[PDB]
């Protein structure tokens, strides 16, 4: 019986990642299967201090003991109430520079860096500052009180499955609007665990119609 | 100006409560709205504070000077795995006598007593003792996980609808497994925006052809 520490963040578990999960446990009965609620952040030390032996997360960081997989880059959407305004772009998409003035909810509230300071820096390497920003501390309170008419928020794709009411989500123009999908490991890693998931990662998104970044 | 701060619990975001809160507003353009997180328990000093004014609750608490308006019961479900063994009850359902036994996940962790508190007061009230509790923190990662393959979650008939794929949500069929959406204001208060909400609530569930239970 073999254990292995799977690193996650949060905003994976709305999407394929739990999926992913299960079809590696159902296939691998023989591992012990250890889920730890990890940040994107903290994984690299994680890896390399032993305390897990895959990081799923949006991981932008390369590090020199680390073997990072780019899985997916996920399109950003704003998520909008229904009958506001914007509705106009659903079938369009709008850009960044035409929603800076929209009351708009940024999430997490939560230990820096995060999925707030990396939306807040796509409007700053943009050169756009949004002038009605408020801090609201999970995604799923984002969207619930953007339902509820409070403004706008910015999520990834897979967000869009999060089953709050009345929202129509517009895609995001600018190339740089995407978050990514990666699995991290240690580049010493060469245990069997890693091509048997990448190979349940490929199966569940061409389960999902979703053509991933590699090529197993 | 008039001023209404309104205190929920995350979880009813999922619900019907944006639409009732985006209808009010609707109707109601003068009054401004602070939409505050607060806990069901939470919510009772609150309101004799004076911080909120209407609470929007996920479990029975009572306080004698705190009105409570039932405005709807939700039945409770098992959310398992879709080809977790509790699905030959998928076509029925299950007693919780049955399930005290298997790995499950309560949720949230928060200012007690909570939504986890009272499914553990459903089991001792039975006389039972579940085996394996671990509680997770927010119902959006609780029913990831369940997806992952980390066991099972009772959960109220408004989280089928949260859109976390491969579950399935079983029939709990035992006399005292509902979970009440209830209104909360202060006994003391007669202010314009109570019928004004209440009034919204029951076209918002008529609207959705579903019944409500309120004097009206
Ligand atoms: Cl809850
Ligand atoms: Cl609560």
């Amino acid at each position: 019986s073999q254990t292995l520490r799977i690193g996650y963040v949060s905003s994976l578990l709305y999407g394929l990642l739990p999926e992913i999960i299960y079809l590696f446990r159902q296939q691998n009965p023989e591992i012990h299967i250890e889920l730890i609620e990890c940040g994107t952040k903290d994984q690299i030390n994680a890896l390399k201090q032993g305390k897990i032996d895959l990081g799923f997360g949006r991981l932008k960081i390369t590090d020199p003991a680390i073997r990072r997989i780019m899985l997916h880059k996920e399109q950003l959407k704003l998520a909008i109430h229904k009958h506001h305004h914007l509705n106009q772009f659903a079938a369009t998409g709008v850009h960044l520079s035409q929603i800076i003035d929209e009351p708009m909810l940024l999430y997490p509230v939560s230990q820096k860096p995060n999925f707030a300071t990396f939306i807040q820096s796509l409007f700053t390497e943009l050169g756009l500052v949004p002038s009605k920003l408020t801090e609201i501390r999970e995604i799923q309170l984002a969207l619930g009180l953007v339902a509820a008419g409070e403004g706008v928020c910015i999520v990834p794709a897979s967000a869009m499955d999060i089953g709050v009411k009345n929202l129509l989500y517009i895609p995001i123009l600018d190339d740089d609007a995407y978050s990514p999908i990666s699995l991290a490991v240690r580049n010493m890693d060469h245990s069997n665990y890693i091509p048997k998931i990448l190979a349940c990662v490929q199966e569940v998104f061409a389960t999902h119609h979703i053509r991933p970044l590699i090529e197993s």
